[PDB]
């Protein structure tokens, strides 16, 4: 008796009591003799294609693997539920917060970024919570990090800045001259950087750390009255982070730690825990903000917009198949039932598509089809047909063109989207010096401490070191302005490695 | 009111008594409040990113479309059942054939050869008809055409055949040049050509028309016993064709009136029969036989090989949806039950991979899991895994690696095949002159007559008589060894033409 | 002798004088001893997995077929070039219409709507008319129609209309009920519907039809100055459509007939010709007009904005390789340069993306490789990197990440955008009722005569009439709001068929 | 300054002299005039879709990856060529060998086996060495590993044996429990393992290691005199492994640690080399040899069948963009052109479809056509067409069907494979005892010493050991088989883990 995880087959074997043994089939479902020997004419004669039974089971085998996410590649999922503790309703009408007590089954899956499939999991870098809500009024999926924050504030630079983080093109090694450069030449990403190079950038598992929206969302109530909010999740198991030493040794000793932990974790009634809060921010202050209320690399300060109370977050089941409910699995951002809706926030904006797009690659054109994605706690029913690999009965033989006079299914006017007024030219607006040191000073001072800011420093110089030197003056530049310590000590740090 | 076929939609509102209309959703579920707007900056700005809707029915519909089948694109449907009659266990053991009145569900597709998705149903062109049989010990292929024989007796040649049959490369446009300039190189093409041209040629629908398994098969008994065997399947509804002149007009009036023609049928209680028959052949007269028993372009005597009744072929049921039901199912020869086995025959040696592998082409690699592919009349079980658009539960958390002390499923001993011997050297035997007349000949002569031979004649001139004149000649000269009267009749129509 | 196209292989093998043939390969090159028989231990032996010349043309076999256009699918394509005439650089800074006698390379397809891939060219729909400039800034493409206007005015319904216009879910087969239903609750369909069921409605060919690209666009100068525009491109062949009797004939006569035509003009220099002109409409103009100058169910009047000759459309080269050069071309309506961009017409926002989006998923998410669609006449240079099937070389080992201090491509600011200010709500604005009979009026009385009315309503009534009653009703209703005799002839000639 | 594989960007750079920046682009060539801003309706609008600058970037963004290999995900890859040292024309008559001196250029990957593709090189696992020569006679490509033998000797089992070595399907993490319950179910695999465990099981980079053919190969003359043979690349840089605690270390500090290696060794003209040698099996001696000469998890003694030199195996050049040149290559064991032909081994067989069926999965059905991949030193001519992203001039319009009478591509009788003439039932042949324990202590025993054999014993247990107890049994049971003191020392070691 080991780890539970450790006892899969054996617990696989315990659960066949007095069953015997499923027959072998082939693809077919027709009965093999035998699959331990290819057919050959003569012991030792040449194999013949007359071996549908060895085709088959090859075959299939050479199309096992599919295209892994382009970016949150590596990660672990579960499966739990989603309870309303506190009525919000006067906020939002969405049906998932209908009533205290309503319990809603949710999926999530937790990642790094950067790392390929085979990748390490305890290795500084943010870290994905993404929950899929199975409600009635259709799928709501929350796609977060663990950051309430981001490097860039304009999708444009997205595909860019991961380039970055991953590795060379003729190398195809890592490159600190790439990622710095990028980072040096948009001081924006000071904010994010800063906390990723901080104590909370390498989470002790997946269970000790909290999950933020991230973007502005906005709300509607069903008195079609809309506010903006954020979305915060909080561990119930407190926040715990893993030293640079224990994570590069864990990085080797157990590349896959953060799953492993989460499923034994689950295994053994030690069901993890979060909690559901909501900063709102009415339209009036939305102006009244110092800033862009829909900058991606800005925060809300608690202090004038305090967390409210909505629900708790568990998860009480582990996957039965890795590859069937969670690398298959798909979170879209659009996917945003009545009472949740958008906000001009550019990087949301840009999120709204690249998701959906990204997963007809990935999966295929019918992703939504595959269980896991499939939103069974609602009814599908539009005019939409055929596509690869098409499952269920392809709604049938419906009408298939709207409107029509055959009671095909119609739109509900109250499904209708919130309504804002916009005005000015529509062109590309400059959001590079939307001031990013500000907060990031703010947070290197009363956020973080002596300790904290000795080690921030350290973490940050022990990487930019193996940068050019000429990149690694633009960066401390950055850095300076910031805050002036904040810089030299980095300097300091940089002239001791430069040295020798 | 009007056919069956044309009141779909108004019986499909007929079955919603006092329903009331589905709300209308997006993919992930999300209720949508208008379908029949695009949201704007303004009554007369620009559409925004914003609009989900939009994006989520449009992307979708920009992939409706999956490439259609390399050959026999255009086609039909219908369900239901196959019923044993006689008792035949004595020559193979499969579970289908157990006990008489077993019943075992059916699914058929008929079907053109070259014509594209776009082409018209009543042209001259062998017809398809598969069937698949969703039996306990797995699904069972039979795909069979109307004709029991073809073209060449070599898959390596198929490829070009098709090709040859197809659009030209260049222009895109039907090539007589290249379709006789094949056929005129293969003088075994003769037989299959002969019934092509006669009066079969253009079936009176799907229901007119007989089935046949083409090639020869073998078969296992309880006791290990094995024998060849040819399937055929006739229509209880009687054999009738379409003339030349009735064809053409149908052709360009009703392109899709074989589809049609069998919805109405089934829609209206007219379901169409078809009798179960199979050729026997032992291992001895295997070697007796005048020709090659496996030779595609040679059928098997019902006089020394007399037909077996064996039961019966009901279609009882049509497709829900189309391109679900239809456009999607998969027929695979390979997929043979315990009892039946493949035989030397080399056309149905190359095709026992060509189909599974364009299959995982045009449908996906997990195309078996399609509804009416899946094997459901069975327990799929074995060590196969992932692939793109993986349903069902991966057969969740259970061994995947053979062999393995967890009771994870084992392989039947019973379900071995068949073994026999063989001897010789390994290389590519030349089938080319396995005699390409003698049967062809016996065909022109005794199985037709007077007005056949006329009109069969006449059909193949009205077509030859587009390609080049050197061509011509080489294909005459091909006939006149089949027989004198056969090829000078010919070139006699043609001097006309050509005139 | 024959035509060019029949003829083909005959002038492939002209070519090839005294040049031996060249050594028959398999895929990766290695020579092929034997291809006209497959291995086998023995004479009558089974087939062997050694045989690697056979598994790797069957194979590729497998996979020649790949998804067609959801939409245009049957279609015909050739090769020329476009030649500025007249100067007008006053209106856009296109490097295309930089200086009179500026020739630029072009690529064209013609195509049908509804009709898959094995339909028939004469058929009443309206036909496509695509043209790619590659152009010194990049490609673009020129999306148009054989009619300056369509059915609807919101891409939205696009989705829902070609599915009314395709076959049923269930039968499979086109439904007269679904047709006119759609239309019926969209009278905004009128306009163009009444063009379509005209004598326009099925042109004697490619070459003898006019393309517009029907949607309103907008031109940008050197100087930042931006004026709202339309293109037109007559036939310098004439206008010339064939009868109903003459189509239908054809229809199954020769259904390749467009693209037999316009290969044979071309093969015997009879190279079609195009005159190039647009319709110039200013700021002030835009608002004054009478209806919503982006409303692509309306037309722009030649006596208030006349025509502006640009250049000419020249085709004189017929494809080597149909696949290759015409069925994986792309068209991409987002592929416009400097000095030419879109303009708040929702269907023309709408196609920004589909196109784009649906050739990642017909062809590939490279597409923009293959030949025929790569801008050769440009330099790609960005940081967009891999993909599946990724040719050429990746652009090497270039930084991939904008910005950076290493030298990888800038930003031009001198291709920025035109900025235009808009304001209000952000909603979906209906527009079902922006007048769908004013300009349909003009056109049935001004626009036709005695004749053309009698054959409009003819040709409609035939098409109508296998509609529901009660779906009949409503159409009648429909065109007798456009004007009292339009609905009245149709119901007369209705009572006729329905009796 | 620092080492040439971090300096990439940096000698991008100095390349581009006085040269400017090119003009940053979209995909068809148009020029982009800000690509650092999205557009929106105002400072803080919604974004519209009128952005294809921004559309055109993302959605290709989003299509970057592509399935990994399902096996050898984790590698490098190089180019350099081979060079002809030695005559043995008079053993194979293939081009490669023509002539001394005779250069041919090729590319290599190296690789691991289970370790996806963000896993780390210096990991204990079997190496891949890949090598694909751009010959006259078409591509041929030679797969090999770093070792001359293999785990099990039944293709059948390969799936299953993989599966083992990768992740449980549930938990998704390793699981020493499937790895040994299958290793301990086929005591087959006993040499092989015995060699992963020994020092050679963690190579010191892709330099320090030596590669084999593996497989038994049939060579043939130009006298169609065939002998059997086995392929060996000796490194000239010497064998080097790293130690368990060092393999550890690096296995975190740099897990590219071998591409970084090999790159930079190229980079600074330390170009690694191989020496080519060749074991030669007469037909006679094929027979008295006291094992199955076609067992993969045998080796050829070099005393009674001694290594001869053929040649110089040289990487002289890295890539310049990895995607593009490297996880795109693709090898075919199938590829083998006139004068190398495959075996009875069925490990072999079984390859020969394997390889070029997966790739038509991971790349395309034309993957053929990527420049790496492409045979561009020989000329490709045959009878396929068409399939998706069809690059070239998909051979124009030449006739695609043989035979023909136009001069299409002919084959060539000289490129006849070797017949051998083959005997006996047609059946699956049970090979799980075909004796594997005697070569295995022949291993043990003289081949290792004292410390070699301890460190072996060593590195199992320490594997083995968080096995279950029931399969640590039978494991040592196999073991002690092989030798007494093999198993007892593993018994030891294990005693004390397991307390
Ligand atoms: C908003 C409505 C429309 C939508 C969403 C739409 C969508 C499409 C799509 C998805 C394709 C397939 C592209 C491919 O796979 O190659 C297509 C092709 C085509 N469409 Fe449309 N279309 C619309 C309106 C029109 C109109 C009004 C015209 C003419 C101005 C037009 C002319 C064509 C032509 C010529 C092709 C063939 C281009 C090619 O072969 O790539 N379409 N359309």
């Amino acid at each position: 008796s080991r780890d539970p995880a450790s006892d899969q087959m054996q617990h696989w074997k315990e659960q066949r009591a007095a069953q015997k043994a499923d027959v072998l089939t082939t693809g077919a479902g027709n009965p093999v003799g035998d699959k331990l020997n290819v057919i050959t004419v003569g012991p030792r004669g040449p194999l013949l294609v007359q071996d549908v039974v060895f085709t088959d089971e090859m075959a299939h085998f050479d199309r096992e693997r599919i295209p892994e996410r382009v970016v949150h590649a590596k990660g672990a999922g579960a499966f739990g539920y989603f309870e309303v503790t506190h009525d919000i309703t006067k906020y939002s009408k969405a049906k998932v917060f209908e009533h205290i007590g309503k319990k809603t089954p949710i999926a999530v899956r937790f990642s790094t970024v950067a790392g390929e499939s085979g990748s390490a999991d305890t290795v500084r870098d943010p870290r994905g919570f993404a929950v899929k809500f199975y409600t009635e009024d259709g799928n709501w999926d929350l796609v977060g990090n663990n950051t309430p924050i981001f490097f860039i504030r304009d999708p444009i630079l997205f595909p860019s800045f991961i380039h970055s983080q991953k590795r060379n093109p003729q190398t195809h090694l890592k490159d600190p001259d790439m990622v710095w450069d990028f980072w040096s030449l948009r001081p924006e990403s000071l904010h994010q950087v800063s906390f990723l190079f901080s104590d909370r950038g390498i989470p002790d598992g997946h269970r000790h750390m909290n999950g933020y929206g991230s973007h502005t969302f906005k709300l509607v109530n069903a008195n079609g009255e809309a506010v903006y909010c954020k979305f915060h999740y909080k561990t119930d198991q407190g926040i715990k982070n893993l030293s640079v030493e224990d994570a590069a040794r864990l990085s080797q000793e157990d590349p896959d730690y953060g799953i492993r932990d989460l499923f034994n974790a689950i295994a053994t009634g030690k069901y993890p825990s979060w909690t559901f809060y909501i900063q709102v921010m009415t339209f009036n202050q939305a102006e009244t903000f110092p800033f862009n209320p829909f900058d991606l690399t800005k925060v809300w300060p608690h202090k004038d917009y305090p967390l409210i109370p909505v629900g708790k977050l568990v998860l009480n089941r582990n996957p039965v198949n890795y590859f069937a409910e969670v690398e298959q699995i798909a979170f879209d951002p659009s996917n945003m039932p009545p009472g949740i809706e958008a906000s001009p926030d550019k990087m949301l904006q840009g999120r709204l598509f690249a998701y959906p797009d990204t997963h007809r690659h990935r999966l295929g054109p019918n992703y939504l089809h595959i269980p896991v994605n499939c939103p069974y706690r609602a009814r599908v029913a539009n005019y939409q047909r055929d596509g690869p690999m098409c499952m269920q009965d392809n709604q049938g033989g419906a009408p298939n063109y709207y409107p029509n006079s055959f009671g095909a299914p119609e739109q509900q006017p109250s499904a209708l989207e919130h309504s804002i007024q916009y005005s000015g030219e529509v062109r590309r607006f400059n959001t590079a010096n939307d001031d990013n040191v500000t907060q990031v000073r703010a947070f290197y001072v009363n956020v973080l401490n002596e300790e904290q800011r000795k080690r921030l420093c350290e973490n940050i110089a022990g990487h930019l070191k193996d940068a050019q030197i000429f990149i690694q003056k633009k960066a401390v530049k950055n850095f300076t302005e910031v805050h002036p310590d904040y810089g030299s000590h980095i300097q300091a740090l940089l002239d001791k490695y430069n040295a020798e």
